[PDB]
């Protein structure tokens, strides 16, 4: 209540084509991780994607606690990483961050900004800082 809005003002604000929250769900003797919220997405293919924990982009940024910048998705990531990122795919990302999410002292989700059509990430991305602007969350730096 509500994290729509607060996704939709930093993807506008520091101009992403692209931005999601990724956070865990109850599943069926296993939690798994959806991205719940998106903004400025192409399509709704990334409503179908569910992770089992510690896969997927969300999942690596969770296990590691820390953020995860391709500044070239095309020429940094090999085959099998694309194919291991559904949303990259899904949504045509060709540059991104991904930053933990940290609800009192553990790792809980993430958030992806991204680009499309080869467009550079804004300068000054490698330390964007979520605390005060998404809500309970705050990123790892000060962790």
């Amino acid at each position: 209540f509500d994290y729509q809005d607060a996704l939709d003002e930093i993807r506008e604000t520091e101009k992403f084509d692209f931005a999601a929250i990724a956070l865990p769900e109850d599943g069926l003797h296993s939690a798994v991780i959806k991205w719940k919220y998106a903004s400025g997405n192409i399509n709704y293919r990334y409503r179908m994607i569910v992770l089992r924990p510690g896969k997927g982009l969300a999942g690596l940024v969770i296990r590691t606690g820390s953020r995860k910048i391709v500044e070239d998705v095309d020429a940094e990531l090999s085959q099998n990483d694309k194919l291991g990122y559904p949303i990259v795919l899904s949504e045509a990302l060709t540059a991104m961050v991904a930053i933990p999410l940290w609800k009192n002292n553990r790792v809980y989700g993430a958030l992806l900004l991204g680009q499309r059509e080869g467009r550079p990430l804004p300068e000054g991305s490698t330390t964007f800082r979520i605390n005060q602007r998404l809500g309970s969350f705050t990123d790892e730096i000060n962790k």
